[PDB]
């Protein structure tokens, strides 16, 4: 089962039965993919301290091309495979992502999305994250998981992907929808992107803004179906169109591609390079501010 549709949200009640019943495996393998600005919240210690037993810490600052200058760029095919294999996880296995973050779901998204990407499609995320999991006692610990290594191998999918040339040529085309899941201020240029020097906030051009956490319910569960639909409506967002998701670094615009998918659009793409490196690459005028004229 790899679907026109696979499960891109499993429960936690799911979750808790497939440890207790020694899923967990080859065939089964948990991540930690939660990430918080510094000076917050140490995931990894966090980690180390709490997880999913037989879960792995995914760490996004080790996924990613080093070498670019933009934030958390994807990595190249050999390096995404030889990590996840580390991990003991191969072609075959059904990979359950899940983060800390107090919304329930930041970081996830983007493993998940990570996955497909690189042409794996059993991978769903743990619906109402680590929060949940908690809320509901069940079982933690901080025993060393060691997964035997497996072989994985990956393969771009280059349809689910947007570059800069292309999120360029999309502003005379107007060919796909350009959606921001940016705060709302920080679309609107009055509030400041942080962690950066120098770095504007604003959006791009005929881009539309639907910021991450309007996803989610005050719980930290993903919303219905119905919900999502209807979002998106309100939004004048045809997902019977053409869509790039957008963000500040790529991350959590995956929330728009999962809500879409289970709205029944498996083909969101997003534009990695996001908002860091379009401000730093292109023209002014192809972006605005409700700041700097």
């Amino acid at each position: 089962v790899h679907q026109v549709l696979y499960r891109a949200l499993v429960s936690t009640k799911w979750l808790a039965e497939s440890v207790r019943a020694g899923k967990v495996g080859p065939g089964l393998r948990v991540l930690d993919a939660s990430w918080y600005s510094p000076g917050t919240r140490e995931a990894r210690k966090e980690y180390l301290e709490r997880h999913v037993p037989g879960a792995s810490f995914f760490d996004i600052e080790e996924c990613r091309d080093k070498a670019s200058p933009y934030e958390v760029m994807l990595p190249s095919e050999a390096g995404f495979a030889d990590y996840v294999g580390s991990l003991g996880i191969s072609n075959d296995t059904h990979v359950v992502v899940y983060d800390g973050d107090d919304l329930g779901s930041f970081y996830a998204p983007r493993v998940w999305w990570m996955f497909r990407v690189f042409g794996h499609r059993t991978v769903s995320v743990l619906n109402g994250g680590f929060r949940n999991w908690l809320k509901e006692g069940h079982p933690v610990t901080s025993e060393p998981s060691r997964p035997e290594p497996a072989i994985f191998k990956a393969t771009l999918n280059r349809s689910l992907l947007k570059t800069y040339e292309q999120v360029l040529e999309n502003l005379e085309s107007k060919r796909f929808q350009l959606v921001d899941s940016r705060a709302q201020g920080r679309y609107l240029g009055t509030q400041p992107e942080p962690d950066a020097v120098g770095l504007d906030s604003g959006h791009i051009r005929g881009s539309v803004n639907m910021p991450f956490m309007n996803f989610l319910t005050e719980d930290g569960f993903e919303k219905s179906p119905e919900e999502l639909r209807a979002m998106f409506e309100a939004k004048k967002v045809d997902l019977t169109k053409p869509l790039i998701a957008t963000c500040r670094k790529g991350v959590t615009a995956c929330h728009i591609a999962l809500a879409a998918y289970l709205c029944g659009k498996p083909d969101v793409a997003i534009y990695d390079g996001s908002w860091f490196e379009w401000f730093h690459r292109a023209p002014p005028e192809t972006w605005v501010s409700q700041g700097k004229g």
